[PDB]
DNA sequence: CCATGCGCTGAC
DNA sequence: GTCAGCGCATGG
């Protein structure tokens, strides 16, 4: 298996692979955190991210998307998500993702000199993003391939609070799973939704 | 030890 | 559709 700080595609996991739950995506190594949208280390970079419609400032255009950093929220009361109530900061996961950009870390944001030389990020799209994106899968989670950070910057989001934004652009030879070519490949590879052991059983009875 | 957290399940 | 809160993994 690969280390937790592995950059790039996970061997044996082609674009198009699908998992019903986040813990399954974690177990595969594609996106380790089972909750966080970003998996990264503040002195290395981000290895992967998940688009799940969790942040109102995200803009999903398929091969291109504007991702929002995490944080800027009050999670007291043992919460995992909430609306924006404070300015986000270029720290922890947010800092890791900015490091993927082919440019020195910049507190005011930056643009890549040559975006193709930036560190790769494995991208997963979750069905919940389907509320505003036509690229989200109908069910579960789907690995969509490698993307790179073209630029990142801070600005006031819909809430009026400062949020960090990142422009990601796809850089993968495997076809996008939402195109005719991607669907054909998924079919040819016989990829199907992965469910936990005995999940469907208990699911039906519910 | 402690902060973070783009989930998930059940009760309206 | 809202919404309250819990275990756990990862990073530091």
């Amino acid at each position: 298996i690969v280390p937790a700080n592995h950059f790039g595609p996970i061997p044996g996991v082609p674009v198009g692979t699908m998992w019903r739950f986040r813990v399954q995506v974690s177990e595969s190594g594609v996106h380790r955190p089972h909750v966080a949208g970003i998996h990264g280390r503040s002195n290395d970079g981000a290895y992967s991210l998940v688009l799940a419609g969790g942040y109102e400032d995200d803009v999903d255009n398929g091969n291109y998307f504007t991702y929002t950093g995490s944080g800027g929220r009050d999670l007291s009361g043992n919460k995992r998500t909430a609306g924006q109530s404070s300015d986000q900061k270029l720290t922890n996961n947010n800092r890791a993702l900015a490091l993927n950009c082919h440019s020195p870390i910049n507190e005011k944001g930056a643009e890549a000199e040559d975006w193709r030389q930036g560190k790769p990020v494995r991208v997963v799209r979750n069905m919940k993003g389907g509320k505003h994106s036509k690229y989200a899968p109908a069910e579960g989670n789907r690995y969509d391939g490698i993307y790179k950070v073209v630029k990142y910057w801070p600005e006031r989001g819909k809430s009026g609070f400062l949020v960090w934004r990142y422009l990601l652009r796809r850089d993968d030879t495997e076809p996008e799973p939402w195109t005719r070519e991607g669907k054909d490949r998924t079919r040819q590879l016989g990829l199907t939704m992965q469910y936990p052991e005995g999940y469907l059983e208990a699911l039906a009875n519910k």
